[PDB]
């Protein structure tokens, strides 16, 4: 059964409820992204109104073959009405085509829900600007100070400089990046793009990419990994054995890989800046894990809060234990009281 934090109270509404079967009362469920906690339950089989962004919807219909009678894409920035209630789809600056979704309450209230989401100062220019919100279900993965990491464009910066300088000293040097799901396709874009290579990968992979909108993607990826010299892995085979079995299959192409897996946060961030970083290293095979994340910081989730000054927060991740809950409860009253509101 559906849990609480999944409905809009005074609509027929669901937000990221596909696992329930069939929701009482539910005339509309959206979905803020393509990630498999958020979508499990979806397939062909699906006959309710599915409402997300274009990008989430050219996934449902060509990974999950979802018929196109049932996906309903709006565009970002634009005010919709659904079932008669006015909605609004902001970027989240999560993965490609991960939404923010604005609902305009027949009886006054404003609700936003952040879905997923890495929080940024550009947001405070966005349509939320313009009216006060009642009620925020927001996205509490990293809420606890200990919980910091770098930009993403640092982080960027450090991987491009890392794979340049490997490959120069050793042209006959590999590139390896980690995969699992959509999102942090800059790590794998950016050094091929330093590299002059397109990127290598499965076809199921390649199928995900083509649905995303990126432009002159037929410029950057492949399935022909002999062409290649970055290759995408899932990321189960980033570890010392798997990619001694991938080496092994280039044919003596290569004698050394460099690979890269991009985690959220890790306890080696409370001590470590990204300039220091090093890798683990066995042979002719080097890991860096680096800090690429795609939620918010505390820090950038405490300041898009205090500025949005919200009623009532409803957090969406974390809720499972009494300790994570009473945690978060008390950083909202801090919040709050240091702010004003
Ligand atoms: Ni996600």
């Amino acid at each position: 059964t559906c849990p609480f934090y999944k409905k809009i109270p005074g609509t027929g509404f669901t937000v990221d409820a596909f696992q329930y079967g069939v929701v009482e009362g539910c005339t509309a469920y959206f979905l803020t992204h393509f990630h498999s906690d958020h979508y499990a339950g979806l397939s062909k089989h699906f006959t309710f109104p599915v409402y997300c962004s274009e990008i989430t919807g050219n996934l449902l219909k060509n990974k999950l073959h979802v018929q196109e009678q049932y996906i309903h894409p709006l565009p970002l920035d634009t005010e919709c009405i659904v079932n008669g209630v006015k909605v609004v789809l902001l970027d989240a600056n999560h993965c490609p085509g991960a939404v923010m979704i604005l609902f305009y309450l027949p009886n006054g209230t404003v609700i936003l829900h952040t879905g997923d989401f890495r929080a940024d100062p550009s947001m405070e220019r966005s349509l939320l600007a313009d009216q006060k919100v009642h009620m925020l279900y927001l996205d509490t993965t990293y809420c606890s100070p200990e919980y910091t990491f770098p930009s993403q464009q640092e982080v960027i910066r450090f991987a491009i400089n890392t794979a340049f300088e490997a490959v120069t000293l050793n042209p006959h040097a590999l590139v390896v990046c980690g995969t699992y799901s959509i999102g942090k396709e800059k790590v794998f874009l950016a050094i091929a793009d330093v590299l002059g290579s397109k990127v290598g990968m499965s076809q199921e992979k390649y199928k995900t990419l083509q649905c995303l909108n990126i432009p002159e993607i037929n410029s950057l990826i492949t399935t022909d990994m002999c062409s290649s010299l970055v290759h995408l892995l899932p990321m189960m085979q980033i570890n010392f054995k798997g990619l001694q079995s991938h080496l092994k299959k280039c044919g003596g192409k290569y004698n050394q890989i460099l690979a890269f897996r991009p985690t959220g946060w890790t306890h080696s961030n409370k001590f470590t800046r990204i300039a220091d970083v090093i890798p683990q290293t066995k042979g002719n095979i080097s890991i860096y894990g680096i800090p690429y994340s795609e939620h918010s910081s505390y820090l950038e989730m405490k300041r898009f809060v205090q500025w949005l000054k919200p009623q009532k927060i409803i957090p969406t991740v974390n809720v499972g234990t009494w300790k994570s809950r009473s945690t978060m409860e008390k950083y909202f009253r801090e919040w709050k009281l240091e702010a004003g509101y």
